[PDB]
């Protein structure tokens, strides 16, 4: 069994994975704010986000996680075209809801 807010957060991660907009689109709030390095994204453009995943073909894979604090941090390795990454996801839920995402790669 998961908890409401540990869900909701793999949730996220899972549209991710599947590279899915629909998935996303019922996660996201219209409030919620994403980073990626600097990028910001609010609302339908996280969904726009997956999207461009999709056609990328880029390949995201949950390895682990930790909750640190009041946010869930997730280990996920992102590929494309022969090339190998591992990212960070940060993200707060409050109040059931996705509120701050924070992807980082450097």
């Amino acid at each position: 069994h998961m908890p409401e807010e540990e869900k909701a957060a793999r949730l996220f991660i899972e549209a991710l994975e599947k590279g899915d907009p629909e998935l996303m689109r019922k996660v996201i709030s219209p409030d919620t704010r994403m980073e990626d390095n600097g990028r910001e994204f609010t609302g339908d453009e996280v969904v726009e986000y997956v999207k461009e995943i999709q056609k990328r073909g880029e390949q995201w894979h949950l390895r682990r996680y930790t909750k640190e604090g009041n946010s869930w941090r997730f280990e996920v390795q992102v590929d494309n075209n022969g090339q190998t990454e591992q990212w960070e996801v940060q993200i707060e839920v409050r109040n059931g809801r996705i509120k701050r995402v924070t992807i980082t790669h450097v």
